[PDB]
């Protein structure tokens, strides 16, 4: 098990633009295309995206390649970020790919929001900053994923995922 396996289980593959469970318009595997009500919009940013007129369906190639994008982009923005790098930079192996996994879903911005359970993350306090992860819209929006991800953050095993 990896991060790209866990992202893959986690957000599944779709070819064809969808609405995510908040109602954005999704491709690949969990790339956000906008935030906007607006189908147009969204075969505009697609196109821009993969540098052709896809006429809103992309090959399994096509999807791999933004997914290997947005994986990096994630690392990238936790190591840039000052909130962020202390903790990944004391966690071990397991523990990091599930921060990666919450950083990819939600942002940069948002991870680095949840202020408490950082500094859990960081004092090692595993059971504390689960109980408290669990407390969050990500949560209840998401329960069955973010279960997973809270669980690989607080042993770090992959037990969760297998
Ligand atoms: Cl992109
Ligand atoms: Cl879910």
């Amino acid at each position: 098990m990896n991060i790209f396996e866990m992202l893959r289980i986690d957000e599944g593959l779709r070819l064809k633009i969808y609405k995510d469970t908040e109602g954005y318009y999704t491709i690949g595997i969990g790339h956000l295309l906008t935030k906007s009500p607006s189908l147009n919009a969204a075969k505009s940013e697609l196109d821009k995206a993969i540098g052709r007129n896809t006429n809103g369906v992309i090959t399994k190639d096509e999807a791999e390649k933004l997914f290997n994008q947005d994986v990096d982009a994630a690392v990238r923005g936790i190591l840039r970020n000052a909130k962020l790098k202390p903790v990944y930079d004391s966690l071990d192996a397991v523990r990091r790919a599930a921060l990666i996994n919450m950083v990819f879903q939600m942002g940069e911005t948002g991870v680095a929001g949840f202020t408490n359970s950082l500094r859990m993350l960081q004092q090692k306090r595993w059971d504390e900053m689960a109980v408290n992860l669990a407390k969050s819209r990500w949560y209840n929006q998401t329960p069955n994923r973010a279960k997973r991800v809270i669980t690989t953050a607080r042993t770090g095993t992959w037990d969760a995922y297998k």
